[PDB]
């Protein structure tokens, strides 16, 4: 498992329509980029549509492993997980390390923070899709367990 | 008064160019008479290939997108378990597909399977409707979507 | 199986401000109360928490049996069976047998035609609710489906 | 493609499984389906899912390709049959709308009572066809038509 | 900066009166602290009668309600069974619950069973937390209850 | 309150069941759990869902009622285990979570494809354990710790 390509996705109305900068995302591909291949970057809004068409949009351009970052939350507008969980053929435990991990940063606050991550399969193929909260913060401490394990993980995926 | 659409055809045979297409056509056809074609493509039974598919019809602006093919009950058969979970209302296509279809195959009815539902985002909708990928399935698939997809259409949007 | 109690929901915006006269409602209670005995009546919005407290209500209030009309399309609006069949720890096939005799009415149209029913049991207690769309022909054709059968239903449903 | 197949049948009913009803509705399934292929297993177990579930997969190590269970799938407390069952299918089969359509004309409405279900479970190679129908004698002979009448078609797509 | 909420304690010798609950109160006592308290009642463990004071409570105005009891594996539990599928959002409650009570009794942990979630209509919101009947349970619950409910309530009216 | 209880063992192994890795998980989980409960049943069965649910109800017919697997737990298209096992549960457990703090330790982020799962499969009065349990050694003897621990508390409150 030597190096994989990779895709990310921020998900906000707000980065969507340039009102705030988007700094999760870069932070991903400057962090992936030290692993493997940078090959597709989208900013999309809080939109169950726009949301899966840069995600396959991401797999087309080659992604091996994709990450999203957003819309993870409890509000009426976040539609993350419930857009992307249905397509997994295995689901990972990444919500809970991603949890416990971050206890020691926010608390008893993990109780909000919502993260997965799961391998979508074709005939052949496999990606990897890690679905992070929008902070970039939250990001960060995502990135620590997504460089220590990504290899692992795609190692097994595939058979 | 109108829509745009696309049309997928699942098969492995179909997307190796090794068998012809006569389905997919039929169904740009039809719909032709009462909608916008913007897209088309074959692909083989594979869930990443179906889902690229249908996402980059969605892309093109299809209100509605009919697949046909690979919702069977073989191992390669993953049409709909790909695109059902998506669905945020499912019709009852199937049901009312099946009852027409009792009427040519009978008892085989057991085996045919197909599907329709609706994906929503914030404001947009897509109707996805998926068909077997008989040119008699199709056939009578067509009937009931060029009867009802602006209903659907109407209600789905409101 | 030889009386029961039942209630009566009928879910809308329009109903629920006072905008629109209900029909189909009092139509249900018509029909059933020569079957059994009427004990509750609410108009509700298309809204979750409404709809739940109006099913709670009812059966607090003794119902057996209990059909809710309307909210049960494909509208954004609609809520009423997402709301409801979860809570079904058996499902009957109401659904498909409304859409047959539909067919008679409305052919191809009952694609759109979504109806449920199904039984809520405690540890001794059942209740069955039929879920049916809010025109009061879609009711009309409803209801001889539920006076056919509303007997045989809680005489299996009780064990 | 298919030349025979193996069957299992399993009646579910507590008072089958006590010895206080005969039961009918296996048997006549056994001599229906005896016809089409070879008769490997029968049990009556009670209406209970550890029961059912031991009795399946015996038909199944048996060799057993198709398997009936008549009984346990109304709406009582009871009945566990389709619950047992259901969630091992690997594809679903619309086989409990083709027997509602079939037995509405013998019953018309009370089909909104009548459930029965079809599935396929798969190992890496192997297919099992399980059907499972309610326990009367009437609802068991509606469904053994459509078994009759698809068990092939159905064996050879299950199996590729 | 409040909210109103409601307490439901679930066991069968609770509602036949004969054991007390100490597990409520508790509940009401704590909670009082951070806001207003606007019902309570004893139900047996019977998935009507929990469902029947789950909305009642919701019906008086609370925008947080705690249940107590009912979350076990016997063939009684159902309380979570009950409710879970009302949850239009499920937040992360049982885990972090386990972990704090890993910490009292271990192992044991694998058989605590909590959770809780968001329940939305229209506009308004609901949070439940279902909770094991022990005083014990009841009070790690209450530390993360408290810390937390304000968070929750704020990002789940957004 | 229960006395003492049965067991069965299946480790789940396209290699195992073929003759070509020696299984060392399966005796260690018999070793351990002899020294609480009475060894009723052992079998090693391909990555494949028929064998394994064949063997976990030949465990179950046995009297067994603790039934754990080893192996099939992970993320290939191989692993089925917890695919087939799962959906038959009546309560499910927390023990992956239980698992997955312990093992943290020795693994850290590597529990993030660590998978294991346990429930309760219920009669209308009996009662199982099932407990699935990752393929290698270490793995597994995190896993008896647990079990070891809380076999007695799941069972007591299982069966009421």
């Amino acid at each position: 498992p030597k190096t994989f390509k990779f895709g990310v996705i921020t998900v906000s109305d707000k980065g969507a329509k340039g009102e705030r900068e988007d700094k999760s995302g870069p932070l991903i591909i400057e962090e992936l980029s030290k692993l493997g291949e940078h090959v597709y970057y989208k900013i999309v809004p809080d939109d169950k549509i726009e949301v899966l068409i840069a995600l396959f949009e991401a797999i087309k351009s080659g992604a091996d492993v994709v990450v999203t970052t957003g819309g993870t939350g409890i509000t009426r507008r976040d539609i993350t997980i419930e857009s992307i969980k249905p397509l997994f053929d295995k689901e990972l435990s990444f919500g809970e390390v991603f949890r416990a991990k971050s206890y020691e940063e926010v608390g008893y606050a993990t109780v909000l923070t919502r993260a997965t991550a799961g391998i979508i399969r074709g005939q052949e193929r496999i990606v990897v899709v890690f679905s992070l909260p929008g902070s970039v913060n939250a990001v960060k401490t995502g990135l620590e367990i997504i460089k220590s394990e990504v290899f692992h993980i795609l190692k097994h995926a595939r058979e």
